[PDB]
């Protein structure tokens, strides 16, 4: 994902993804402080990224689909995974 950005063609979006999320799964789907949405606005030709709490829907905006589309399966829900550190080191 190197950086290399210069703007927007267009004032708003020519592509446009609008779903809902379980508000069971947004926590996960989110992460931690905000750490998957944080990333989805970090993708190019995403304009911007809007999220609906009144129903729990996800509202992003890109220049082109594969924008807010690569950016959208940050925003998507995760199955609860358990991933142990095999290993907790105290120091």
């Amino acid at each position: 994902g190197s950086s290399g950005s210069s703007g927007t063609k267009q004032l708003a979006a020519a592509f446009h993804e609008e779903f809902v999320v379980r508000e069971d799964l947004m926590g996960l789907a989110i992460g931690t402080h905000g750490s998957n949405i944080q990333q989805a606005r970090k993708v190019p030709g995403v304009t911007a990224i809007e999220l609906d709490e009144d129903t729990g829907t996800f509202r992003i905006y890109g220049e082109s689909a594969d924008a807010v589309k690569k950016a959208r399966g940050f925003l998507e829900f995760v199955e609860d995974f358990i991933q142990v550190p095999s290993g907790p080191s105290s120091g």
